[PDB]
């Protein structure tokens, strides 16, 4: 199975998922001086007031919080998007040390972690259909740097001990993802892909310029998770990030000057 190790990591994924070498792969380095301000871009509309979180799960490659996506409860619209995108789940990518962990980079800078809020276009009816469409998904990416704690992240951090190994899940109701968002919704956007297999080229990426700060204690709890299932040799879930991929024939647009 694919993973992040020497023998099954990102450099191997193309063998099972040949689109890994495709024309719109993610993540990418965001060269801030080359991204063009696009005044036609609209402000992002993040409507999370009615979000219904359901469960938190260790899937062997990250941990994810899943939401009820059977109704327009927590939706993303505006920005570069046409139509309405329902929040399905969020998860993180992080490093073994604070100097790596993000998937996107900014002028080659790596952040300690990156949060992905994954949404799918309601015109396609379900996420499985959406993944087969070039505009099927919108992933809101938020960088994490280490400094002050993020209070809205603590409820997530405190339950991670109950999902240490692959396959574990827990009830995770009444979590408000608005507590994970930075002040500014200034963003970069570009057409890309899922960053884990199957690497489908179905995503409009919306990457916020402003990171959130999390504390060393919060990220250290991420690093206690395990890639392995219970009973297997313990392998810390760290460095679950795909490196930046070739930009190829793509322009990154900025919502801000
Ligand atoms: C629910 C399912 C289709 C899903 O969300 N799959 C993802 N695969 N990579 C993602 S990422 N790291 O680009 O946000 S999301
Ligand atoms: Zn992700």
């Amino acid at each position: 199975h694919w993973g992040y190790g020497k023998h099954n990591g990102p450099e191997h994924w193309h063998k099972d998922f040949p689109i890994a070498k495709g024309e719109r792969q993610s993540p990418v380095d965001i060269d801030t001086h080359t991204a063009k301000y696009d005044p036609s871009l609209k402000p992002l509309s993040v409507s999370y007031d009615q979000a219904t979180s359901l469960r938190i799960l260790n899937n062997g490659h990250s941990f994810q919080v899943t939401f009820d996506d059977s109704q327009d409860k927590a939706v993303l619209k505006g920005g570069p998007l046409d139509g309405t995108y329902r929040l399905l789940q969020f998860h993180f990518h992080w490093g073994s040390l604070d100097g790596q962990g993000s998937e996107h980079t900014v002028d080659k800078k790596k952040y300690a972690a990156e949060l992905h809020l994954v949404h799918w276009n309601t015109k396609y009816g379900d996420v499985g259909k959406a993944v087969q469409q070039p505009d099927g998904l919108a992933v809101l990416g938020i960088f994490l740097k280490v400094g002050s704690a993020k209070p809205g992240l603590q409820k997530v951090v405190d339950v991670l001990d109950s999902i240490k190994t692959e396959g574990k899940s827990a009830d995770f109701t009444n979590f408000d993802p608005r507590g994970l968002l930075p002040e500014s919704l200034d963003y970069w956007t570009y057409p890309g892909s899922l960053t884990t297999p199957p690497l489908a080229e179905c995503v409009t990426w919306i990457v916020l310029k402003e990171p959130i700060s999390v504390s060393s204690e919060q990220v250290l709890k991420f690093r206690k998770l395990n890639f392995n299932g219970e009973g297997e040799p313990e392998e810390l879930m760290v460095d679950n990030w795909r490196p930046a991929q070739p930009l190829k024939n793509r322009q990154i647009k900025a919502s801000f000057k």
